[PDB]
């Protein structure tokens, strides 16, 4: 008779996998303009999900935080985000990308400061 099936014939491809994906957990009070004052200290800290080890990445506007006067405590759990003095200029937009084997993960993040009044 006549039967149906589809297939075809080609060498498998032999790859590592990913154990999981990258995934940028942003926190409530992140999701809004970061209001804080001139001098005080800055804390962020945005948790990260992934595996074997993904990696954080900390951006700018596009460009890498100095990595001079900025303290950048980042743990494979999860990143910290500190600084000395918020200076008015400071205030801006903080882009954190999570990289992977073969994944990556994009984040934004609003900063506002304010000089405290008197």
């Amino acid at each position: 008779g006549s039967s149906g099936s589809s297939g075809t014939l080609a060498q498998p491809v032999t790859i590592r996998e990913i154990a999981e994906p990258p995934k940028i957990r942003l926190p409530r009070h992140l999701r809004q303009t970061y209001i804080r004052k001139v001098g005080e200290q800055l804390n962020l800290v945005v948790p990260f999900q992934g595996k074997p080890r993904p990696q954080v990445v900390w951006t700018k506007g596009g460009a890498p935080l100095d990595t001079s006067r900025v303290h950048v405590r980042t743990s494979d759990f999860d990143t910290v985000f500190f600084v000395r003095q918020a200076a008015r200029s400071d205030s801006g937009e903080y882009e954190l990308s999570v990289q992977i084997e073969n994944m990556k993960d994009t984040a934004t993040i609003r900063i506002r400061v304010v000089e405290k009044a008197g």
